[PDB]
């Protein structure tokens, strides 16, 4: 059929952008992702949602180079450490995909252009399936991949709230996951992230970033105590959220 000859041409096309995006050459990879995505048949196959995320990396790098409300941080967010449950409003339907004009992503801001593809990432990673059963290791681990990446570019694009919003997302995804030492790692990074994210924000009360602060220095000092493979960067990330707590204690609380 032409379904598997396209199929097979997609795969290929990702492995490029995958490799092009590795050797740093990002106008290159984004093409391939656009051009590709462009001649894919607007019928009857879901494209890969790599093609989104690579695509969404290296416009992103692209700029750094040159250079609703529920998706804001609530307060109560903070205080939540629980895994992600069944329902993720932020998933939109398949429907609303883009189907062509994917030229439009080096147009404008490439900040926007990246999370624009990284929420249909999500809506691809995110689809149901048709076996009734619920989202697999592997989607809900891409998912919390997909919210990092989100939360890095609103982080890097100043918008701290949303950024924090989004690590937590991707933390609570992690949380879901079958424990291990890749998972953990995840884990870990995700809620340093928090936190220096965290440290930006001036509309979160004092009191409330402390607790969070406190909570990711406890987390990485009982790591620490496992002597992890990369010790250097766990050390260096508690020393940074010392600082925070530093910075917060003397200045913002009275």
């Amino acid at each position: 059929t032409s379904r598997h000859k396209v199929q097979i041409d997609m795969e290929r096309q990702v492995q490029i952008a995958k490799d092009l995006l590795a050797q740093k050459k990002f106008l290159e990879a984004a093409k391939r992702c656009q051009q590709t995505l462009d001649s894919l048949p607007k019928d009857g196959l879901l494209p890969d949602p790599e093609l989104f995320t690579i695509f969404a990396q290296a416009v992103y790098n692209m700029e750094v180079q040159n250079s609703k409300e529920e998706e804001r941080l609530a307060l109560h967010e903070l205080a939540n450490f629980s895994p992600a449950n069944e329902h993720d409003d932020e998933i939109e339907d398949v429907s609303q995909l883009r189907k062509s004009g994917f030229h439009i992503y080096f147009e404008n801001d490439l900040y926007e252009n990246a999370l624009d593809l990284l929420a249909q990432a999500l809506m691809l990673l995110g689809r149901p399936t048709a076996d009734g059963q619920s989202l697999t290791e592997n989607s809900r681990l891409r998912i919390g991949d997909v919210y990092i990446l989100m939360g890095d570019i609103e982080r890097e694009a100043e918008m701290f709230s949303r950024a924090i919003h989004h690590y937590l997302k991707a933390l609570g995804y992690y949380k879901t996951l079958k424990p291990a030492e890749q998972v953990t790692e995840k884990v870990i990074q995700a809620e340093f992230l928090v936190c220096d994210a965290l440290r930006w924000v001036d509309q979160v009360p004092a009191k409330d970033k402390l607790k969070r602060f406190k909570h990711a220095k406890a987390l990485l000092e009982k790591h620490m105590t496992t002597r992890p493979k990369d010790s250097e960067l766990q050390q260096a990330r508690l020393a940074q959220i010392q600082d925070d707590i530093d910075e917060v204690q003397e200045n913002q609380q009275h």
